[PDB]
């Protein structure tokens, strides 16, 4: 076959959890691959040095790093009849770039040598209830979670809240277009799964 | 007003000559800055280092070469434009189109991937056959290095062999561009001298409007 499943959804969301409960769970009977790399941190780090990182090649450097990744795992897993699952795809990028003013238009003809998904799941969920949950985890928002490059004077939760809805905009304008399969992220990790396991147990025949 | 004046050509062509030559020229009465395509920046040397141990696709080959143009673009080349100088580039995106579109990256991707960066308002495509470009660089006496070579995509020719079919094929998307960028096509079969002549007189023009 090869099946293609993306899932996307703000930081907090959980997406990452659900996407690896999905592949535990598809490992059982079928052969299944889960999907950023320490070079891009070193370039932002540099750049910080170096007084300049425009939007536009903060996606260019996105945009490298996800070809490698999907020229050298994706496809061939793919081209061989794994399912993959990819947690953040290139709608992540579309959502990342578009916020901080590069054209959406050119973003999806950057990425458009890559494959839509066979189903994306977008595990959508406010921002207050996401941060809500990251601060019953009593784990630090990162930079990047607080787009402290578009919002430096904020604080990092009051960054992420606004960061995260921007964010979720973009998100909410692909769904649409794109047939993401929307969920309900205010709902327990537990309900999301097996709602998930359920609509893709329609692979199962 | 900033102008931007691109050479382009094959390796043995002259371009580079070519473009130092109109520099010095330039410099005699105007701000100008001399920049080369292949002069590639730190963001380019930090990802290449890292995947140093990994096989890259020409698909990524082509974006580190974006992204680290898309620096230099912002950090240099527009900025001097912007300040009214003169910008001279020993090759140019059209140089990326060339070497990304013979290794199979979409040559009208790779135009989109570089819409960002402005057209110049001159560039000179410095033509000549291989052949002539070979017996150039074995007349100078240097061997030709594996880049000039093709090395990578034929790695069972001679230097030499690779170098005519290799460079053959840059003349060929080079040959393809002439009419959509409105390449000024000169016989690069003449003399060095002939050459800079006819390219003085057309910037001539450009900076007298």
């Amino acid at each position: 076959k090869g099946v293609l499943i993306a899932f996307e959804g703000i930081d907090g969301s959980g997406k990452s959890s659900q996407a690896t409960l999905l592949k535990d769970w598809i490992e059982l009977k079928r052969d299944v691959y889960l999907t950023s790399s320490d070079w891009i941190h070193d370039i932002i780090k540099e750049a910080k040095k170096k007084d300049l990182l425009t939007p536009l090649t903060f996606s260019l450097i996105h945009a490298t790093d996800f070809s490698d990744r999907y020229e050298r795992y994706i496809l061939p897993m793919l081209k061989s009849g794994f399912i993959v699952i990819s947690d953040r795809y290139i709608y992540t990028a579309y959502a990342r770039d578009s916020v901080r003013g590069v054209d959406i238009d050119w973003v999806k003809k950057l990425y458009s040598f890559a494959i839509k998904p066979d189903i994306t799941f977008y595990i959508r969920v406010s921002p207050d209830i996401a941060l809500e949950r990251i601060k019953k985890s009593k784990r630090k928002i990162k930079p990047q979670e607080a787009g402290a490059d578009i919002f430096p004077g904020l604080s990092p939760e009051e960054g992420f809240l606004k960061y995260q809805g921007l964010i979720t905009e973009v998100y909410d304008k692909l769904v649409k277009d794109e047939n993401f399969i929307v969920i309900d992220g205010t709902k327990t990790p537990k309900e999301i799964q097996i709602q998930i396991r359920k609509f893709v147990g329609e692979l199962i025949d």
